[PDB]
């Protein structure tokens, strides 16, 4: 039959993208080599992955009570919230009360530091409004989603940026000192920024109230990344030898040292080399919602030159960078060979797609959407195996709290996260937990017990 003879053929352009455990052993490895290098004072500076310290410590520690503004900057949108954090006859719950999310034009995001802030702040500015409480000055917590050193909790410098930020003049420097400059630029509310968090550190944060065992936190939504907490001790950069660190490992940047040019499809490097930041952020670039369709994109149109799809026409909207969006490949189907999402996304992209057409773009999608669960499994494995030989614990128990655009709308995704993980993690005992609101609460919980002073 011929349209099985198109389906083998695509079939065999697509086991370039499969990866055995051995594969996968071997990334894990090379992960935790990274991760060792990043921990280390004297190959800090060198290695592809940071570790970054945030200040967030395991130290039961007094937190104040009460409203929080909490912004989150780094998603696809920027956020801005209420959050309410009280205590509880256990520990400290935190509460969502409010919320808006706003896009954010090219405009602002690729001209200067400046402008971008200035954008933050009048989203800001808004929200107030709509609650009528521009008159209150709160105290506010920023999730910021990009690698930052932190000197302390409520300072750090932005390092770069990721995901295709560009604003000038914001590298290098102190980002709440930004957004405190912006605020004030503007007068119409007052604000006192008392906390800065990476969104995984907010995650992890946020499940603690309902399971003290979290203790790491793992974002995959447009970028890619996960924190841990790391034995003070190993925390070469941190003074202290007690309890634990919560480590920003900024592992999105593996590979920018070579580690992965063993894997790295011609797709791959296609999208690396138009993105906004080329040569970094290669591992994200493999996983994250920012990149997955438009490696999609790349297949779909090397199986139309193949003349397997679309009898080998591409509309020019298949041929427009960036046409083929992620919640695309979250609309494909799997367990069930369902085609109407698949027909719809097609037939607006200018297509007029076959039964067969449908089937085959499926299967680029899961591919695509297969490999990133896998190569972001031996991240986490590489992690959590590195936490149990650091606890020297022979079976160990741990949370690991999950946001993210992919992680929670991409149902073949998690599954197929889960088992690569645990095939991965022996004599370790794996509890997943999707945070809700994590970014926003996780930064509220970190604000409350900062002003506690
Ligand atoms: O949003 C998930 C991740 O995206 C990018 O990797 C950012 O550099 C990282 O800081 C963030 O945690």
């Amino acid at each position: 039959y011929f349209q099985g003879m198109k389906k083998e053929k695509v079939e065999q352009i697509l086991a370039e993208f499969q990866l055995q455990e051995e594969d996968l052993k071997k990334v894990m490895r090379r992960m935790q080599k990274e991760m060792d290098r990043g921990l280390r004072l004297e190959t800090h500076e060198e290695a592809s992955v940071k570790m970054l310290p945030t200040y967030v410590r395991s130290t039961p520690e007094g937190s104040e009570v009460g409203d929080f503004l909490s912004l989150d900057l780094g998603g696809t949108n920027f956020r801005v919230m209420l959050v309410k954090v009280g205590e509880g006859e256990e520990g400290q719950w935190s509460v969502k009360t409010k919320h808006q999310m706003y896009s954010i034009p090219e405009d602002a995001m690729t001209g200067t530091a400046e402008m971008l802030f200035d954008y933050i702040s009048e989203c800001i500015s808004d929200f107030l409004d709509k609650h009528q409480m521009k008159h209150k000055k709160l105290p506010l917590g920023f999730t910021f989603s990009f690698p930052v050193r932190h000197e302390d909790i409520d300072k750090g410098i932005l390092l770069n940026w990721t995901k295709g930020f560009k604003a000038s003049g914001a590298e290098g420097n102190n980002v709440v000192g930004l957004l405190r400059d912006a605020i004030k630029r503007r007068g119409d509310f007052e604000m006192d920024v008392v906390a800065m968090v990476n969104d995984t550190v907010a995650t992890m944060i946020s499940c603690y109230y309902e399971d003290h065992q979290c203790e790491v936190g793992m974002i995959v939504g447009t970028g890619c990344n996960a924190c841990y907490m790391e034995e003070m001790q190993n925390v070469e950069l941190v003074e202290g030898d007690e309890g634990r660190m919560c480590v920003n490992t900024e592992w999105g940047a593996f590979g920018d040292s070579g580690e992965l040019d063993e894997f790295l499809l011609e797709y791959d490097r296609l999208v690396d080399e138009s993105s906004a930041n080329p040569g970094q952020q290669l591992y994200e670039k493999l996983i994250g919602g920012k990149y997955m369709g438009e490696l999609v994109r790349l297949v779909l149109l090397r199986l139309v030159d193949e003349n397997l799809l679309f009898h080998g026409e591409a509309s020019e909207q298949l041929r427009t960078r960036g046409a083929f969006e992620t919640r695309f490949v979250s609309q494909v189907k799997s367990d069930t060979g369902d085609r109407k999402q698949i027909y719809n996304i097609l037939s607006t992209l200018g297509l007029r797609p076959s039964t067969t057409d449908c089937d085959i773009v499926r299967r680029a999608c899961e591919s695509v959407s297969t490999r990133a669960a896998h190569m972001c499994s031996a991240g986490l494995a590489g992690v959590i195996n590195r936490m149990r030989e650091s606890r020297s614990e022979d079976v160990m128990r741990i949370t690991v709290g999950v946001d993210g655009s992919v992680y929670k709308l991409h149902p073949s995704f998690k599954e197929r996260f889960h088992a690569s993980v645990r095939r991965l993690t022996p004599s370790c005992e794996i509890t997943f937990i999707e945070s809700e609101e994590g970014s926003g609460r996780g930064a509220a919980l970190v604000s409350a017990v900062a002003c506690k002073k």
